[PDB]
């Protein structure tokens, strides 16, 4: 059967509504039920936005189960035609930082968000959706077709949970890279002006496209103000961002650059693990290499200058050295994620350690002086990798850097197997900069963090360290905490770590300093 | 004394909040009650948002008899020092069309809407406003000083009620006219694009201070803001705001800025004087309606406006004025109104539609003699004079004016204002490329009393064999709502039915009456 959808956006005072009407055929009248949206991104009850739930034409509509079904009553062919009102509220979803988000001049939402719930979400079915009566001046953005006013996409449900539906009149750029078009779209407030935003944008596409060598017919980058957070989702034609309004250029650049950066590594160049091995083998390399090279994409583009370039792998160095794992072979992370004791720690540790591997091997393979380099590799692994699906077995990856003069299945197993420490070449940043022995401090709150957490009381306060010397003492009435996570993202090393007990209690963590070459300038 | 104020804007998800911190020093240490703003332009309860109000640096505050006040406990020495946060719901205030303006990256409050009660309202202090930790990009505006980062004023708070304050971040546009400065800004959804609002501003602006030649104010704003369904603007000195819908159509705001700011100058410093004992209401034809055939003539010239629409609008006007039932009534009749509260739109009306025709009727006959002259060249020596004498001429000095420009002026004064004699326009009046021709106009005729009906709740006279009766309504029906019933109000459209609901029925018929013959210009 076919599902005609037609979308209405509304400008209202705080918000824009979407009017959506809804049409298809049943096999008879037999009234059957139809379940509201449910956001597969986590809003919770999404139902509670729906202001109307109508009929059209002679469908009759009753009350379901909860508030979140619908009894409709099909006409005697079988046709159904309803028409409900989408009023999200921008208050409320402002803490959901993937839930709807609409705005006086602007909409967007997933495809969970809008789409109804009918029948089995496996089935397939010809999805017809039309944007009508768009206000003057706004642009539109879809994910299934490149002209929004009408896209014809044939897919489950499941299927539809990830696209995107959106327009706005706060910003819209577009450009044409290699023939194929790419729209820019960005509406909320925001410190970073529109302008600057597009600027950059375009630039970080244009450099993507380059690197691999023709891609989407159409490709939309919509940005959306949300507070408190800097997060993206990428889709199929279009990358979508929620970010605050106080974000820096370089923080929203490396976003963009990372996230965009995923559809080709590991999206067209997967390294396959070895039969029944985790996927998190080569976490280093689909996670550590795109940091690696979201970096050198900006600094290629004149975004980032080289000074910060060099304080992006000094903090990788100085985040690496405070890792507890740090020095953990494969047979403890693996079996970390088995025992489920996986922490933000762990979440990093490979981000970390490959990172500064590319930028070694990078180091390595243009000291040769014969044109090499970390990329031009890259982009003969990912031209192997087309005819195989976007993937590549173990030896046949490591066979191409052996070619290249390169020991990577060497550093591979050293580094990440048997987790022995990496060392960084000496020129990996250019002849400005030089690495010279730095003494940082380690990172030791003096008590054991998660024993106090779990037990709500102060456990292992050690005698003489940062926690001891505040005045603080094992046994005390926990209340709460504040900059004591060292790996989540928001973590300051100049800040005091803050402890609540029963008063307010703040010290830096200080531990036995260590060594790190660090890079300087000249 | 002096009251220091700083201003925080803060956006948030669907407004933007305001954190105000005050500092003044009181008389005594001994308790004192302030009071939270109240709104001047119509929001009622403004009170409620205020969400925080603590004191700062010491000082205590407490609870006081009702939710507008607040027990303030000043320091030993006196100082006071108090933050409160007002965070206005844009939903809300959509409806309330002069009340509080925010929304996610911009605010317009009005001195009312923000300032703080203290004492007498009529006492002069010291007022220092600063705008601080403003966002990256924003512009602001004040109507009490050029640099919204800091003003100071001294005047009382009835003075600094109508005062502006506001910022935005969608839409800013800076030019100079004659070495003054004027700023536009434009915030909220509107279907007209931000640069052809911004040349369509500049140029009227521009035309508006070239026909009199005088120096403008030496900063000057026009706020743009969003609101439903309303097209209106608040004039002041220093700034003018406009509250309109995301529907708007341009001439639709060309007509608006181009008319009320014109009153800065007419009547604003060219006010004909009545005689002693007359209402101010006299002379509303030349202050009303001569100020909308200049803002029409202002249009065209700025080629914002085409002929052929200029046409129309006077059109319109011979409709609008055929269909006042106040039309030939004479200014005593006129004046009878008034006194007794029944001015009702259709009066309102009736010197805009008598003012525009008689200024195109002016026109034609001065430019008619050949001389040079018109009306516009006529206006210029009028203010000029005027200036000499306050913005303000007797009846005499203005009369004797036009009629040293062969103009009858004092004539037609007395035969369509005084005496309520129709008024003719001169066939030539909108240039060759126009003619006027009878064409038959159907008189609006409800064939029912609407006033009569709505000052009490069933249906009072209705006409047997009216467009009413025919619809199906009779004599004692209770009278619940109407739509399209104002004639005379902004919105009325000749095209759609009268919709009447009564008992619960809804009856839509057409308010077509005898027909009637007027000279309508039409292309040649
Ligand atoms: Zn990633
Ligand atoms: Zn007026």
């Amino acid at each position: 059967g076919d599902i005609h959808y037609r979308v209405k956006p509304v400008p209202a005072a705080d918000r824009t509504d979407l009017r959506v009407t809804v049409q298809f055929q049943a096999p008879d009248a037999t009234p059957l039920t139809v379940r509201l949206p449910e956001d597969c991104y986590g809003t919770p009850d999404l139902h509670q936005y729906v202001r109307s739930f109508q009929g059209m034409d002679g469908v009759k509509v009753s009350a379901g189960g909860d508030a979140r079904e619908r009894k409709v009553f099909p006409r005697p062919d079988g046709r159904v035609s309803l028409r409900y009102v989408l009023s999200f509220d921008p208050r409320g979803l402002d803490g959901v930082s993937f839930g709807p988000n609409v705005g006086p001049g602007h909409f967007h939402v997933a495809g969970c968000q809008w789409l109804l719930r009918l029948g089995d979400a496996e089935a397939r079915r010809r999805y017809v959706i039309q944007v009508e009566d768009a206000p003057a001046g706004w642009k539109l953005y879809s994910s299934l077709g490149g002209d929004a006013l009408r896209t014809e996409t044939t897919a489950s449900y499941e299927d539809l949970t990830s696209s995107a539906l959106g327009g706005g009149s706060g910003g819209f750029h577009r450009f044409e890279v290699r023939g194929k078009s790419v729209s820019l779209f960005v509406d909320g407030a925001f410190d970073v002006p529109r302008q600057q935003l597009f600027t950059a944008l375009e630039r970080i596409i244009t450099s993507q496209r380059e690197w691999f060598q023709d891609g989407p017919d159409y490709f939309h980058v919509a940005l959306r103000p949300r507070s408190g957070i800097i997060a993206g989702v990428a889709l199929d034609h279009a990358f979508i961002c929620f970010a605050k309004r106080e974000s820096r250029p370089t923080e929203l650049h490396l976003l963009f650059a990372h996230e965009m950066f995923h559809a080709w590594l590991p999206g067209k160049l997967r390294i396959e693990p070895p039969k029944g091995e985790p996927e998190l083998r080569h976490e280093w390399f689909s996670e550590g290499f795109t940091e690696y090279f979201a970096r050198r994409l900006l600094v290629d583009a004149r975004l980032l200058p080289e000074e910060a370039l060099a304080e992006l792998f000094n903090q990788d160095l100085i985040n690496l050295a405070d890792n507890p794992h740090r020095a953990e072979t494969y047979e403890q992370v693996v079996k970390a994620s088995r025992m489920q004791a996986y922490t933000s720690a762990y979440k990093k540790l490979a981000y970390y350690r490959g990172a500064l591997m590319a930028l070694d091997w990078d180091a390595r393979l243009r000291a040769q002086g014969s044109g090499a380099s970390l990329g031009k590799l890259l982009r003969e692994l990912h031209a192997l990798a087309a005819g195989r699906g976007g993937e590549l077995s173990e030896d046949a990856f490591f066979d191409v850097l052996a070619a290249h003069g390169l020991e990577g299945r060497g550093d591979f197993e050293r580094h990440i197997l048997r987790g022995e420490p990496i060392t960084v070449a000496p020129e990996a940043l250019g002849p400005a900069f030089v690495p010279r022995a730095r003494d940082v401090a380690s990172f030791d709150p003096g008590l054991s963090l998660e024993q106090t957490f779990k037990a709500r009381v102060l456990k292992g306060v050690i005698p003489g360290g940062p926690a001891y010397e505040a005045g603080l003492r094992e046994g005390m009435k926990w209340v709460s905490a504040r900059n004591s996570s060292r790996f989540v993202n928001g973590w300051r090393a100049d800040l005091p770590l803050e402890i609540i007990v029963e008063r307010r209690f703040a010290f830096f963590p200080r531990g036995p300093v260590r060594t790190l070459m660090l890079f300087q300038p000249r």
